[PDB]
C-alpha cells in the first residue's frame, strides 16, 4: 500500500462556496492526507457557508479576501503566517467575469468588465503568489484552475477564455521564477463540473452533455477527479512536476470531429 | 508572373512610430499593392513623423487614437467611416507595458501596471475589433502582432508574454464571431526585430543572439518579412486561412536544446 | 500591385494523380507565377491522366516514382538534376494508408500496414529531402501537406493521424537540417477537399459538411486555397518562414466545442 | 493520512533492463502500492538482470519478448492472462533507434533504419495495447513514455523525435478506442534521467547537465518522480485522465529561452 501522508503541512485553498466548489473538492482531499487547512471565501455574506466547509472537514481556520483589494490580500497573508508561520500549499480557485460579458459576443466585451475578469480570474495568483512566497517551504506549491477555452474557441465562455490563457501563461512565468526556492506551480484543466459557478456560463448544461457523448470516458469528471490531481500535484508525488497544465477532462480536449 | 492588386480596398494601420515599426513595415506592402492606407498614432508628440510615414507611403490619411480612451477610439473609426465609408484590413501593432513590469520579475507586477500592460496590449484589439466590424467588408481582415513568450518562457518579456496569452486567445474568439461576416483574424508571431519597443525589452540583444545562433536559419527576420506575411494574410491569397498565429521567426520557437 | 515573379525558378511536384489534386493546386500557382514545374506520379495507371495534367501546365516534364522504391527515387533526382541543373521548390503531396487500417480501429492496424502508412506518408519525406538537398538552391524550400488530426483525435484517420504526427516532426528536423543552406521547409494543414484521396477516408462526407456547420467562416477551404499558401510558403514573400506548420482550413481547428 | 491500496490489481511492465530503468522505477511504485507485477526483458541476455529486478520487487513473474515478434507478442500475453487471468495495468517503457540513425542527421536516416525505430518505439504500443485489449479490467489503463523532442528539436534524438511524435498520437487515438470500456491511455513525458539508453544519444551528459542549469527547479528529474506519476496515472486517482501526456521534468520544456 502507498499512502500520502501530509502531515506537519500548511494549506491556504482561496476561493470556497460550497460543498461543489473545486477548491473545496482539492481542500477535502488536502484535510483528509493529514495537512492542515486555512479556507479564504470572498465576502462577509458567504461567512455561514465557509464555516459549514470548515465543519465538513472536521476543522479550518478561515479567512475573508476579495483578491481586487490589497488591503484583504495583505491581511489575510499577515494572519495565514501568524496561524501557520510557513506555509506548504496554495490553491487559487477563483474566477470571475461580469453576466454581461458571459452572455453577449466576447467582442462586444465592455472595458471594464473584460478587465475586471482578467484582473480577478488571472492577475490574482500573481497578487497570492506574491504574497505566499516568502512563507513557502521548500517542497511547496501553488495549484490553479483552468479551462481548455484558452485554447479553443468555446462558444460563451468568452473573456473568461482569454483570462485562462493569461493564467496559464501565468503559471508557466511563475514556476519559472518559485522554482530556485524549490516551490511548483501548476494548472489543473478540469473538464465541466457542476458548481456555483458553472450556472454563469450560457448553455453549461449543452457543454455538459457534449462531454459526456464526445469524451473518450464517454462522461463527466467528478469533484473528486479534480481534487485527486489537485492532492497529487501538491503532494511531494509531483515533485519532478511544475509549471504544466495537467487535464482531468476524460480525454474530452484531445478529440477533434466525432460522428 | 502572380500579382496581388488590392486597388479599391482601405486600410486602418494602428501603431506606427517610425519607418522600423512592424505596423508601418505591413502599411507599406498594402500600398505597393496598391490599397489605400490610413495610419493611426498614439500621441500628439508622434505626429511629425507620423505625416513622415504617410509621406514615405506616397499618402496616407492620419488620425491619433489612444486605445486607452474609448472617445478617441470613437472619433477614430468615426473619421475613417467618413473618409473611407468602410474598411477591408485593419492592422492592430499596439502594445505596451511599464518600465517597472518589464525591468522586474513577473510576480513582482503591480496591480496597476499588470492592468494597463494587459488593457493596451490585448483588451484594445477588442476595442479596435468592435468598432471596426460594422465597418468591414466581407473579404477583410484585422492582423495583430505576438510574440512566442505567450507559449514560453522568455525572461523578463514578463507581463507582456500574459498579454500576448490573452491577445492570441481574442484572435481566436474575434475570428469566431467575425467568420459569419466574411472577415477574417490572425496573428503574426514575430521574432525579435529591433524597433523603438525593442529598446523595452532589457534582454533584447541577449534574445536577438540567441535567436541567430539557435534558429534554423542562423540569423534573425527581418521587418520586410514581418511585411510580407501581413500583406499575405491580409490579401485574398489567404481567404481561407483564419483564427491562425502564423510564425516568422526563422524557425526559433521549433527548436529544443542545442 | 505586387508581383510575386518566380520566372528562373524550377519546382518539382510529387504526388498528382487528377486535377483535383492538392499537388496539382500548388503546381498551376507555381506555373501561374512563372516558375518552371516538373510533375511525378506514382504508377503507370495513373500516367494518362498525369499527362494531360502536365499538357494542363504547358506540357510539364513529367517522371515516375513511388516513394518506396529507391531506385524509383534516385532515377527521378537524376532525371531532374539533369533537366534543370538544380531545385528551386519541392512539394511533398503524397500518402497512403491501407484500406484495412482505415476502416478498422486505429488499434487493430496490422503491422506491415503501419509501417507501409508510416513509409509512404511519413518517411517518404525524409527520402525525398535528403535526394533533393544537393540540388536545392539558396531561397530554396520543400512544402508538404498535413492534417490536423496529427494533434486531436478524428475517428476513422487511424494510422495517417500518426503517419501526419510524424510528417511534422519530419518537418521540424529538416527545417533545422537545410536551414544553414537558406532551404525552408514547413506544411500545410488543409481542411478537407474533395480530392480522390477523400474516398479513402470512411464517413469523408460527414466530416465535410460538419466543417461548412462549425468552422469560423461557414465553409469548407478550397483547393485553390490551399494551392495559394503553397505559392506562398515557396516564394521568397515566406523567407522569414520555416518549420511551420500553416493551417489553411477556414478556421475550423480552433473550435473547441460545437 | 490518504492511502493508494492496489492490492488484487495486475500490472504488465514492459522494457526493463536496469534498476535504473524508468519501467523499474514504475513496477517498484506499483509493487509498493501493492498490485502484482510482471516483467517482460528484450533478450536472453537480459534474464539474470530480469531476475534480479525480479528478486528486487520481492518477486515478480518474468517473460521474454521482443516486440517486433509478433509470435513473442502473442505468447507473452497468453502467458499473462494464464497467470493473472486479467490485467489491470500496461507499463511500455521501450524504445530503439539504430545507432547510426542518431549519431548522424535526420535527413540522412536509412529507410529500413528509420522504419525499425517507428516499428520498435511507436508501434510496438498499439502491438501491445491490442493484445493487453480483452484482458484490461474497467478502471485499467496503459501509461507509455515519451520526450518532448516530439515537439521540438533536440539536435542528435533525430528519429526517436519522430517516434516520440508518432507515439503520443497513438495514445490519443487509444485513448479514444479504449475509452468506452473505461480503460485510460497516457504518456509520461520524462527529462533526461540517467540510464542504459540515455547513453545511446550523443551526447546525452550534455543535455543532462544543461536542464539542471536552465529547468526552472534548477536540477535534473530522478527516477523516482517517474515512478510516482507512473504509479499516479495508473491509480484510481487519476480516473479523470487519459489521453494526456504528462511532463515530469522539472519545469525545463516550458522553457522558451536562454
Ligand atoms: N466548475 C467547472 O466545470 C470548472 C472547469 C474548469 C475550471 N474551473 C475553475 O475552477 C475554479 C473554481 O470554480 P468552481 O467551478 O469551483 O466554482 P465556485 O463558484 O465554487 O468557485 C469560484 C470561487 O471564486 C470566488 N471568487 C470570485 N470572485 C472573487 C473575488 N473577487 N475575490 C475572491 N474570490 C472570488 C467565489 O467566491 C467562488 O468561491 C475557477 O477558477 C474556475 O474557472 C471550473
Ligand atoms: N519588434 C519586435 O521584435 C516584436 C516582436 C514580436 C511582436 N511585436 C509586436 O509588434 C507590435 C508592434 O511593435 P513594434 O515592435 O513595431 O514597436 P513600435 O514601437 O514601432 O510599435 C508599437 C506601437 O504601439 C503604440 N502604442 C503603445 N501604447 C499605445 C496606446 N496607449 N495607444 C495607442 N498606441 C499605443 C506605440 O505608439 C507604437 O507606435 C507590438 O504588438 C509588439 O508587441 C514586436
Ligand atoms: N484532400 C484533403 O482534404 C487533405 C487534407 C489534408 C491533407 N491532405 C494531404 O494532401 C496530400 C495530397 O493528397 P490529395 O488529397 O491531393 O489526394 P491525391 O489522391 O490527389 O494525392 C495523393 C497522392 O499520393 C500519391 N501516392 C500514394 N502512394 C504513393 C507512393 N507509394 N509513391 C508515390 N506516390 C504515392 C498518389 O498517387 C496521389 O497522387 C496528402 O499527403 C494528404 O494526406 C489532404
Ligand atoms: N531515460 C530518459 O532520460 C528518458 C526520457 C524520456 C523518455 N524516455 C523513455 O523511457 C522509456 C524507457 O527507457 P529508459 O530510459 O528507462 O532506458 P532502458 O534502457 O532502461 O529501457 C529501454 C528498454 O527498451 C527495451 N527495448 C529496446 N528494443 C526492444 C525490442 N525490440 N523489444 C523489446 N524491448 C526493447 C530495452 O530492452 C530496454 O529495457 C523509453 O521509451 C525511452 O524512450 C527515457
Ligand atoms: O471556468 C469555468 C469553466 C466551467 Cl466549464 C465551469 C465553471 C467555470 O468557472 C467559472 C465560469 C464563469 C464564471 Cl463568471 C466564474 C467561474 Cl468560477
Ligand atoms: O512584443 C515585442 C517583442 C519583442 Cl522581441 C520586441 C518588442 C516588442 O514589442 C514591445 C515590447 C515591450 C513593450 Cl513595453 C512594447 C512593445 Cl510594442
Ligand atoms: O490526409 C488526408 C486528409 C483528408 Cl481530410 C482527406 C484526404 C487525405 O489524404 C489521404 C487520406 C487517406 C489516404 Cl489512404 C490517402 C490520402 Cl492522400
Ligand atoms: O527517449 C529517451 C530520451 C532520453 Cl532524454 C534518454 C533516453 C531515452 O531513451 C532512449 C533513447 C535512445 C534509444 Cl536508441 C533508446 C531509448 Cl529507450
Amino acid at each position: 500500500m502507498l499512502t500520502v501522508d501530509l502531515s506537519g503541512k500548511k494549506a491556504l485553498v482561496m476561493g470556497v462556496t460550497n460543498q461543489r466548489s473545486l477548491g473545496f473538492a482539492i481542500a477535502a482531499k488536502l484535510k483528509e492526507a493529514g495537512a492542515e487547512v486555512a479556507l479564504s471565501y470572498q465576502a462577509e455574506r458567504l461567512r455561514p457557508e465557509a464555516e459549514k466547509l470548515a465543519e465538513a472537514l472536521g476543522g479550518a481556520l478561515l479567512f475573508r479576501a476579495d483578491v481586487t483589494q490589497d488591503e484583504e490580500l495583505d491581511a489575510l497573508f499577515a494572519g495565514v503566517k501568524e496561524a501557520f508561520g510557513g506555509l506548504d500549499y496554495l490553491v487559487h480557485a477563483i474566477a470571475f467575469a461580469p453576466r454581461e460579458a458571459m452572455e453577449g459576443r466576447y467582442i462586444d466585451t465592455r472595458r471594464q468588465d473584460w478587465l475586471l475578469a482578467l484582473e480577478v480570474s488571472a492577475y490574482s495568483l500573481v497578487a497570492v503568489a506574491r504574497r505566499a512566497e516568502p512563507l513557502l517551504r521548500e517542497g511547496g506549491g501553488i495549484v490553479t484552475l483552468t479551462y481548455y477555452a484558452s485554447e479553443k474557441v468555446v462558444p460563451k465562455y468568452n473573456v473568461m477564455a482569454i483570462a485562462k490563457a493569461a493564467l496559464e501563461a501565468s503559471v508557466r512565468y511563475l514556476a519559472y521564477e518559485l522554482g530556485p526556492k524549490g516551490v511548483r506551480v501548476n494548472a489543473i484543466s478540469a473538464g465541466p463540473v457542476r458548481t456555483v459557478a458553472a450556472r454563469s456560463i450560457p448553455g453549461f448544461t449543452k457543454m455538459y452533455d457534449r462531454v459526456a457523448q464526445t469524451a473518450p470516458l464517454r462522461r463527466n469528471i467528478t469533484q473528486e477527479e479534480v481534487g485527486n490531481l489537485g492532492l497529487f500535484l501538491l503532494s511531494p508525488l509531483a515533485s519532478g512536476i511544475t509549471g504544466e497544465v495537467v487535464y482531468v477532462d476524460a480525454g474530452y480536449h484531445i478529440m477533434g470531429m466525432e460522428l
